[PDB]
């Protein structure tokens, strides 16, 4: 995490609440002059050593990946005070409450450009050797452009062997890439609804899964059914992840295609 000179940071508004501070929007002064907006995470006053350490910690994780689908940190402020976090601003805040505002609006073809940006983020950060473990759509953030980059550095989301036993590979990733498929073809419905979480785990280990959303293409609501595949070792890589949407997006007649209990049993 490069220091940043806190002369060269202005904050302007609050647009969050964090685990250990606000979050802000505002503008930071390059090096170069160069003037660009930015999102700036503030510690507490009165935090303990140990806040510090977590909450620095994300700029740590976060400073190592150099990707346009990863959330960028511009930088820390840490030899003042407050400490401070200052990353890239995305206009159009977290995924999840922003597809709800806009139930049905959006093209299928925005929507998979939308996925592809999300599954691009995801194979850089598994070829990088981290496993996120918290992929969800509210943890995406999306700019003025519609371009979706990973950010955060839940039952729901979550493989049946890494709620089983803690089995977190980059494969239980691509579990939770396939539920914010899901989210993403639902508008921002929450997945499983207000299941009781006991219900969705055994559900899930049975065998039953997330419905086809309204609408959803064919071929997008089974690469679902392949990110859920019980067998961690039959799901896509990431890789083959970006590749199938590639496809999708330079054959967009494709999607035209369209797909007892709530939940399906495969
Ligand atoms: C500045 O440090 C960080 C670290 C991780 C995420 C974010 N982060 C951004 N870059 C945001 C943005 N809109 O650009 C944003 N909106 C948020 C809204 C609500 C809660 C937390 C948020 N957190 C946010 C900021």
């Amino acid at each position: 995490a490069k220091e940043l000179d806190a002369t060269n940071i202005s904050i302007d508004k609050v647009v969050g609440a964090g685990e250990f501070g606000e979050v802000c929007s505002g503008r930071l002064k390059l090096p170069s002059k160069k003037e660009i907006s930015v999102a700036i995470k503030t510690l507490k006053v009165g935090y303990t050593e140990k806040q510090r350490r977590d909450f620095l910690g994300e700029a740590s994780i976060m400073g190592q990946f150099d990707h346009p689908n990863i959330i960028r940190l511009e930088g820390v402020v840490t030899k003042s005070k407050p400490v401070m976090i200052v990353t890239e601003y995305m206009e159009n805040g977290s995924l999840d409450s922003f597809l709800r505002k806009h139930d049905a609006q959006f093209t299928v073809i925005q929507l998979v450009g939308m996925l592809r940006g999300i599954a691009s983020g995801m194979k850089y950060l598994s070829d990088m050797g981290y496993v996120h473990r918290d992929l969800a759509a509210r943890n995406i953030l999306i700019n003025s452009n519609l371009v979706c980059k990973v950010s955060d550095f839940p039952i729901r989301w979550t493989s049946p062997e890494a709620i089983a036993y803690r089995k977190f590979t980059s494969a239980s990733d691509v579990w939770s890439y396939g539920i914010v498929l899901w989210e993403v073809m639902s508008y921002g419905e929450r997945p499983y609804w207000e299941m009781s979480n006991q219900d969705v785990i055994k559900a899930v280990d049975e065998g039953y899964r997330l419905p086809p959303p309204m609408d959803c293409p064919a071929a997008l609501y089974q690469l679902m059914l392949d990110c859920w595949q019980k067998d961690r070792n039959n799901r896509p890589k990431f890789e083959q992840i970006v590749s199938i949407l590639d496809k999708l997006i330079r054959n967009p007649g494709s999607l035209k295609i369209i797909t007892p209990s709530n939940l399906l049993l495969d």
